[PDB]
């Protein structure tokens, strides 16, 4: 009763970052999702602070791995064993699905591998894709696979660090057939189970679907998918971390405010446990005044009916 005043931040879209890749929010999107199963592990986290699934604070660190690199002989294929992101020793005992910020879903994203010799600070850095679907991709287990342009020129025991560049797509076949974002990894490898995952989420009113916070990856080679939605943008990630304000129902009501205007564009619900819905039925990319930001009004019951937008 009477608890710390819940808000979100007065950010533009444009303003704010990708939750699931470290990249800018570029439109919002509404679609139907009954088909599959919505559950990133990346960008989630309660209205009131609590940070789940693979989810931590940087965006810059999403889609990154560090540690060290061992030589699958005969090939340009590497292992890393994986470090913490600190580069301490990586400690599997914490009870999340994988290292924050693993990639949450499948698909082969390229990117550079980096290392620095300790004993006279050379470095060398080289194109890299890992495959999160690979039967070898076992983050959890504190090792993943990452597929370069080189077959010598790593040093083993040495500090290594990938940084995510984009995705890419065979094509040979369908055109953008992947990645998959609403699929999963294994985190520790083919055939295994995850554990401590955020839970799906689902529009369940009747004429409600979900809003996404839609970014496009930048493609690297091939025909991929580029979209990439996100149930959360990073920085109401490291809002509600901050300010930890608590639910007083499961419904924050949020409207969508036009500066130039000083009218609302639309009404959605921000739901206590991480995610926003909208009443929209069918696919439709939103069109947004550039200055526009969302405001926090009333917390409602999850049974308000939302006007249609």
């Amino acid at each position: 009763t009477g608890s710390k005043p819940f808000s979100v931040p007065v950010l533009t879209v444009e303003e704010m970052t990708n939750s699931r890749f470290p990249i800018p929010l570029e439109k919002l999107f509404t679609g139907p999702s009954s088909a599959f199963v919505v559950q990133p592990q990346n960008g989630r986290c309660t209205t009131d602070g609590v940070l789940l699934g693979t989810t931590q604070l940087s965006p810059v660190n999403i889609c990154t791995f560090r540690g060290d690199v061992t030589h699958i002989t005969g090939s340009r294929n590497y292992t890393m064993n994986l470090a913490s992101q600190n580069w301490n020793d990586y400690d599997p005992t914490e009870e999340i699905p994988a290292p924050l910020g693993t990639p949450d879903f499948v698909g082969k994203i390229q990117g550079v591998l980096t290392q620095t010799t300790r004993t006279d600070g050379s470095t060398r850095g080289h194109k890299a894709t890992v495959y999160t679907g690979s039967a070898d991709f076992a983050p959890k287990l504190g090792r993943v696979q990452f597929e370069t342009d080189t077959d010598r020129d790593f040093e083993a025991n040495q500090n290594t660090k990938f940084t995510p560049v984009g995705v890419i797509q065979d094509g040979g076949t369908t055109h953008r057939n992947e990645p998959q974002q609403w699929v999963l990894p294994s985190y520790s490898g083919r055939n295994t189970h995850n554990v401590h995952l955020a839970p799906a989420v689902a529009p369940t009113f009747p004429g409600e679907q979900l809003l996404f916070f839609r970014s496009t990856m930048p493609g690297c080679s091939g025909y991929p998918n580029m979209d990439l939605d996100c149930l959360l943008p990073q920085e109401w990630v490291q809002y509600f971390y901050q300010e930890a304000a608590p639910a007083q129902s499961d419904v924050a009501l949020l409207r969508f405010v036009n500066p130039d205007t000083g009218r609302v564009l639309f009404e959605c619900k921000l739901h206590k446990s991480g995610y926003v819905t909208v009443a929209h039925t069918g696919q439709h990319d939103l069109v947004i005044p550039p200055n526009g930001y969302f405001r926090f009004d009333s917390w409602v019951n999850q049974f308000y009916t939302l006007a249609p937008m």
